[PDB]
């Protein structure tokens, strides 16, 4: 702040001698990443005759008689060092270099490059420029910044954290890795609608916005399912949306309320086939952005993502755990005692049988998982857009999947009977009308959609945060370059 004051007085004197503080049109002729990989066998002390022009953010500096030393980093945090000489810049240009240049700025550099004595790729300059003269001081290290500093000036953190630059990376590829998994599968990425004029799809309570174009309240998605639903019924045999969706809900270290998902349709294939295809492709991602399934996690353990994976009935497994036969005509009533013994807290919100067993599932089985697990088959109340189980009442053909104890993803057999589905939503109703916030409401165009003729099919969806969370051990908020925070 008193080094701010000092920073901007050198940038207005700059500017008013004619030494241009944010120059255009500077020539780069090679990234600092390109100069370390062709002269990495340079032999220590030792000069080239070739002249480069180089630019960089000092993160450094040293300073001598007739020699001033700097660490120059670029963009991608390669780091190389300037050398500004006295009998090679002359006088005028190295005083200059002492009064001007600080910590932070970044500077271009014109010279030879040598190694050394010290055995140090250098850049022997002949002349520098100012590049973007920085009117804020780099924090001494990333120790110094707290978590929440780092989320509201990532491109500070960027800077100063190499694990930052890290993350950032692998983001990036395992997105790309996802989309080569299902390229190599035959789907089609398409974009559906984000502003809908009736938000389904999950359950939710939606973001709402008023439109002046259309003159009505329109909702930001918290789904595309709906609508890739209908480009099945349009012909897509194969088909995903990778992109973003949007939940007015609460925020913590797995939930954001603006998140990245993947959602994929596939003809003539259940629960089954979207179960194998979602292992696979984890796993195809893990060793393309990861480099290995046996994923090195934070904390110093080693996760094991490889193999195949353990799978269960959300209903046997639950009546294993608590010795006793649970089943869809089991009575609300009991399953509120069966709570009420085990010390499970049910909140006023949760009720109904659907979700009642979700819940003591989650907590006698799910919240003790370790190893990646499926569990299948779940109850009817709380799936309305899943086809009913082939063979077992009460049941639906869903499947979700939980690793590192994340729930990861969800796949179906979607359900394609049009007056079954408008039964699913009178039963959403009746919840909606008992309090429920979250129901999802009657869709009228999406039923009509349904009664032209949906082939059979299985969806799936999956967090791409969570996605990353998994691989990396990190929580929602390090995932993400520029997480909302509270002005
Ligand atoms: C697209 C779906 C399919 C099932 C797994 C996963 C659940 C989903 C829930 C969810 C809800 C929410 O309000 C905020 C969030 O960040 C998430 C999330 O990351 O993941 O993503
Ligand atoms: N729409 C689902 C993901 C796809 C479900 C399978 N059709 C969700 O948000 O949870």
């Amino acid at each position: 702040p008193e080094q701010f004051r000092i920073r901007r007085d050198k940038r207005a004197r700059l500017l008013a001698e004619g030494y241009d503080p944010y120059p255009v049109a500077i020539e780069r002729t090679h990234t600092l990443a390109e100069i370390r990989a062709t002269y990495a066998d340079l032999p220590t002390d030792s000069a080239t005759e070739d002249i480069v022009g180089v630019a960089g953010r000092v993160v450094f500096a040293r300073n001598t008689g007739k020699l001033c030393f700097a660490t120059l980093q670029d963009g991608d945090g390669t780091q190389l060092q300037a050398m500004i000489s006295l009998d090679e810049v002359g006088r005028e240009s190295l005083d200059r270099w002492k009064a001007d240049v600080d910590i932070g700025d970044v500077v271009y550099v014109h010279g030879t490059v040598i190694s050394s004595r010290r055995g140090e790729l250098s850049v022997l300059a002949d002349s520098w420029r100012m590049a973007a003269k920085a009117l804020r001081p780099l924090p001494v290290a990333h120790k110094e910044m707290s978590e929440e500093s780092r989320v509201r000036q990532r491109y500070v953190d960027l800077i100063v954290r190499p694990q930052a630059r890290e993350v950032a990376r692998q983001r990036i590829a395992v997105i790309r890795a996802v989309r080569n998994a299902l390229e190599r599968r035959g789907f089609l990425e398409v974009e559906t609608p984000m502003l809908q004029t009736l938000a389904g799809g999950a359950a939710a309570r939606p973001f709402v916005t008023h439109s002046n174009a259309l003159d009505i309240d329109l909702y930001l998605r918290i789904a595309p399912e709906l609508f890739l639903k209908r480009c099945i019924v349009g012909g897509f045999d194969r088909v995903f949306e990778l992109n973003r969706v949007f939940r007015n809900e609460g925020s913590d270290s797995t939930h954001s309320p603006e998140f990245s998902m993947l959602e994929t349709y596939q003809t003539y294939g259940t629960y089954d086939d979207s179960a194998l295809i979602t292992r696979e492709l984890i796993q195809e991602v893990a060793d393309e952005a990861i480099g290995t399934r046996q994923l090195s996690m934070p904390d110093g353990s080693v996760y094991d993502i490889d193999g195949e994976w353990a799978t269960m009935e959300m209903y046997s497994s639950l009546s294993e755990a608590l010795g006793e036969q649970i089943t869809p005509e089991t009575t609300v009533a009991r399953l509120r005692d069966i709570a009420s013994g085990l010390d499970v807290e049910i909140d006023n919100s949760v009720f109904g049988h659907g979700k009642l067993v979700e819940e003591l599932w989650e907590h006698a089985v799910g919240n003790k998982l370790t190893a990646p697990t499926f569990v299948k088959d779940f109850p009817v109340e709380t799936t309305p857009l899943t086809r009913q189980h082939r063979s077992i009442p009460g049941v639906t053909e869903k499947w979700d999947l939980y690793v590192r104890g994340v729930e990861l993803a969800t796949g179906y057999s979607e359900l394609n009977d049009p007056v079954v589905q408008r039964d699913r939503f009178a039963d959403q109703a009746r919840a909606a009308a008992a309090g429920d916030d979250e129901a999802m409401q009657l869709d009228e165009d999406f039923l009509t959609a349904l009664e032209y003729g949906m082939p059979p099919c299985t969806g799936t969806g999956m967090g791409i945060d969570r996605l990353l969370m998994c691989l990396t051990g990190l929580s929602i908020r390090e995932t993400v370059l520029f997480p909302i925070v509270r002005p």
